[PDB]
């Protein structure tokens, strides 16, 4: 049992994840880019780019997921995160989901990059 808030550009999808559950179902369809930010609330680095990461529905056909680590540790530890922010981009390649770039830390620049490469322009 649970509730997620989705906001909606055009297909492209931002959620800030309540229950750890309902990243399992995110996965079980539409956008062929998912792209998963783990952070938290007092990290600084996190809070930078905040804005930035849910803005990225404007600019790319893409699913966003916002995971506080401090609210899901055991997805947190499932994907092993060694530094916040954690940038996980997932592609669905031959019907599976694929895990094809990860990003620590908080540089705009890189993270573009890796938008760039891993991710689909609008």
């Amino acid at each position: 049992s649970g509730r997620e808030n989705l906001y909606f550009q055009g297909q492209s999808i931002y959620i800030e994840l309540k229950n750890t559950g309902s990243l399992n179902q995110v996965f079980s369809s539409q956008n062929s880019s998912i792209v998963i930010k783990f952070g938290a609330v007092w990290c600084k680095p996190c809070n930078k780019i905040k804005e930035y990461f849910k803005n990225q529905l404007n600019y790319y056909y893409v699913t966003l997921v916002d995971i506080d680590v401090d609210i899901h540790p055991k997805l947190n530890d499932q994907h092993n995160i060694k530094a916040l922010p954690t940038f996980e981009f997932y592609f669905n390649l031959n019907n599976e989901w694929v895990l094809v770039h990860t990003v620590e830390g908080a540089n705009q620049n890189d993270i573009e990059k890796a938008f760039q490469k891993y991710c689909l322009e609008k």
